[PDB]
């Protein structure tokens, strides 16, 4: 190893290469292991391997106590002498003690090494894609100014400053990155931007608008590459993947103005921050390409075939994958990936989606008009029937209703972290009769979880662990039977609200024209409504049942000495992981790569709106005559309430009790089990007619949705008032 070697004579510590590709220094200011014989300091070292924090009292004393052994400081001073000695000495050994603190702080005994340069003076530094929204044209550095290019947008306490922008983006195309160099134009360091969110690879020619998935889906979370493959290999729309999660692209919906007009007043309706943030967009000029100059109701009958014709086309796809392998086993999910497409997007299944959102729309904008009730559709949606979501929430307290006599199984589950608990039951008395009511729930709802979307997430029936803490709730919170009074409850309020609203409109002008008109419109909502949950349903046990049997070829996989984990099989795309089967050859350069980017992805959160300059946007909202200190939202079901907020990230580490108001990231059908106890629900992503938002309405729960980083500016325990029909949020104490 060279003792010692100056900037360009390095060749391919960290910082030992800032100056190593930029010894160019093209139209800018370029400037300027020998502790291995470290090596008493070997006993202490290995001391460590074994609190006794003294150690670093001598392993860091005699640092200081470091002598150079000169047989080779001339070498030191027989290059520095082109551009002392004490100095050296005073940070070489203060280098070294540099080792032992830190680390002690937050490893490897391997080392570090010293860099020497020279001080100078005249500062700010230099941002080469904007830190406020992330656009890659727009610049900023820091007193501080913002420049698109040799155009500044605002000035807050000047042509050189200009000259300069022009500088980084020289060095940008260097490393390609955008990237943190500062400069006092004398640059000593440099290294590349991460905080930045992905702009979707598509190269298809300019300016792109894309739509986040993740807030129509109520679901922020990162997805592995394999997940995201399949969600891609489903939708028929044109969609794309950025930071570990979906976007889809509508710019050529916003080139035609029909087309335009038709998709932000449609996507409006939807969540209003959509529209708001797609008229800025559109407001943004020079980005933007220049504008040039009853649906049919399907039968009574057709929901219960609709599901029964799912039902068995799953269990066929359960008999056909189970004789599946290798690659036999990707040629059939291939062509099952149609019959996933068929079921799912049924003309008829479509319509009968849309026959209760219609009805919903028809009722909350004509009941308006007429009676001057706000927003009716949604008491009139509650305890809707045949809604598989909804069944799922509820028939979770029928669960603890079976535990709650056994004191026995109780103090098990209260302690227990065993996977394989449900194994275990069986030595306890009632635990025969839990294992049962456990194993029918999970024959239902197992193949669903927080994410499900992700067909790499672990499932509900893969770690029944995570559903143990909502089953002790239940029995706290609640008596037996609670599912049957809370839907019964429903259904009285529900009718009672029919009955209201059509006796009030018969005293209207042309009175029994618009309840009879009405009256349909609520029998087609109660029939429909429920259904609109099951087309996911239906996916998600496609999504499950494709998973295992990945899983076994991903073992085969490991078995054939080509994989090291099987679930590694969760960061490679459909695509590649066939040709890894196929060939038996796999790049885990790739895999590895694959897995530190998604490190990356969890820590970032999708905007409502991302742009190609990788523009991130989201939404305001529009105070209209509401209270000022209001948090705004979307308000999806009526109701106002007072109760104890609740932040809360994971479900399962939801302790939930009477009065509380769930404050959360999204709602996906998972969450259903938690809304049961609690009396309001607020989200920062969702739509009108998305999950969650869907089903606050059936519990008669007051929820408000679109409300951005609610978990941030509320805290939990803060007694909080929200509203569901104005869509506003309190804070009390
Ligand atoms: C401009 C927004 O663009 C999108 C976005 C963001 C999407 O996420 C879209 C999307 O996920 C899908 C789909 C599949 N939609 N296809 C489009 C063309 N097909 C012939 C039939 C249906 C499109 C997504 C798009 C969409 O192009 O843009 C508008 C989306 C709207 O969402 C607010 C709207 C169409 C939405 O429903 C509205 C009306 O309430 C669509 C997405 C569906 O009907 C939902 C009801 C959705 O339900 P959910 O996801 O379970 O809550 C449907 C049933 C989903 C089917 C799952 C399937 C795997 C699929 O890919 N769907
Ligand atoms: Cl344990």
């Amino acid at each position: 190893k060279p003792y010692v070697l100056k900037f360009q004579e390095i060749r391919p510590g960290g910082k030992g290469m800032n100056l190593g590709a930029c010894s160019n220094i093209e139209g800018v200011h370029v400037p300027a292991e020998a502790y291995k014989r470290t090596l008493e300091f070997t006993q202490l070292l290995q001391r460590l391997s074994s609190a006794i924090r003294e150690i670093s009292e001598t392993i860091r004393t005699l640092i200081q106590h470091t002598q150079i052994p000169s047989e080779i400081a001339s070498y030191m001073d027989a290059t520095l002498l082109d551009v002392g000695k004490d100095a050296l000495l005073q940070h070489i050994s203060m280098c070294w003690a540099s080792l032992f603190t830190e680390r002690a702080i937050i490893h490897r005994k391997v080392q570090l090494a010293v860099v020497i340069q020279q001080m100078i003076s005249p500062s700010g530094i230099l941002f080469t894609a904007d830190p406020i929204t992330s656009n890659r044209k727009s610049l900023s550095i820091d007193d501080s100014y913002t420049v698109r290019e040799n155009t500044i947008t605002n000035k807050i306490i000047d042509q050189q400053i200009i000259q300069l922008a022009k500088l980084g983006r020289k060095i940008e195309a260097y490393f390609g990155k955008p990237q943190d160099i500062e400069w006092c134009f004398y640059i000593v360091q440099s290294r590349p931007i991460t905080t930045l969110y992905p702009i979707p690879e598509v190269n298809e020619p300019g300016n792109r608008v894309y739509i986040s998935v993740a807030h129509q889906q109520m679901m922020t979370d990162a997805m592995k590459p394999l997940g995201l493959s399949f969600y891609l290999m489903t939708t028929p729309a044109t969609m794309y993947t950025a930071g570990g999660r979906l976007f889809v692209d509508i710019t050529q919906s916003l080139s035609a103005k029909v087309s335009r007009d038709m998709m932000v007043n449609s996507l409006g309706q939807s969540d209003p921050l959509i529209k708001d943030a797609l008229l800025t967009v559109i407001n943004k000029k020079g980005f933007l390409p220049p504008l040039p100059t009853v649906r049919s109701i399907p039968d009574s009958s057709s929901v219960f075939e609709l599901v029964r014709n799912s039902e068995n086309s799953i269990k066929h796809l359960k008999q056909s994958i189970e004789t599946k392998s290798g690659s036999d086993l990707f040629d059939f999910i291939v062509e099952d990936l149609e019959e996933l497409k068929r079921v799912l997007f049924n003309p008829t299944s479509i319509d009968a989606i849309m026959a209760g959102m219609d009805a919903s729309a028809w009722l909350n904008e004509h009941i308006y008009q007429w009676l001057g009730e706000k927003n009716v559709a949604d008491k009139l949606s509650e305890s809707a029937p045949n809604n598989i979501t909804s069944q799922m929430g509820l028939e979770l307290l029928d669960v603890a209703d079976v535990i709650r006599p056994y004191p026995a199984v109780r103090a098990y589950l209260e302690q227990t972290k065993n996977p394989d608990f449900m194994n275990e039951l069986a030595t306890l008395e009632g635990g025969a009769e839990t294992k049962k009511a456990l194993e029918d729930y999970l024959q239902k709802y197992g193949m669903r979880c927080a994410g499900e979307i992700d067909l790499t997430k672990t499932r509900w029936i893969e770690n029944p662990l995570t559903l143990i803490p909502l089953i002790l709730s239940n029995i706290k919170n609640f008596d037996s039977s609670a599912s049957m009074h809370k839907f019964a409850q429903g259904e009285k309020e529900a009718f009672h609200k029919e009955q209201e609203i059509l006796r009030r409109l018969q005293e209207l002008p042309d009175g029994e024209q618009k309840a009879m008109e009405t009256k349909e419109k609520i029998d087609i909502l109660r029939h429909f409504i429920g259904y609109r949950e099951y087309p996911k349903y239906g996916m998600i046990n496609r999504y499950f049942i494709y998973k295992l049997a990945l899983l076994r070829a991903g073992e085969q996989l490991v078995k054939d000495g080509i994989l090291q984990e099987h679930e590694d099989i969760y960061f490679l795309y459909f695509e590649e992981l066939r040709e890894v089967v196929r060939t038996g050859q796999v790049d885990y350069e790739l895999i590895n790569a694959r897995k530190r980017d998604f490190a990356t992805f969890e820590k970032l959160t999708p905007p409502r709106i991302l742009t190609s300059d990788g523009e991130m946007i989201n939404g305001e909202y529009k105070r209209e005559n509401l209270p000022k200190d209001a948090i705004l939202g979307l308000p999806v079901s009526s109701g106002t309430v007072e109760g104890r907020a609740r932040v809360i990230l994971e479900m399962e580490k939801a302790d939930l009790e009477d009065g509380d108001i769930l404050v959360t990231a999204y709602t996906d059908p998972s969450w259903t089990p938690a809304f049961v106890s609690i009396k309001g629900l607020v989200t920062e992503v969702g739509g009108l007619m998305t999950h969650g938002a869907v089903i606050a309405r059936e519990y008669g729960l007051p929820a408000v949705v679109g409300v951005e980083n609610a978990t941030t500016i509320i805290k939990d325990g803060q007694q909080i008032r929200i509203n569901g029909t104005e869509g506003y949020i309190e804070i009390l104490d």
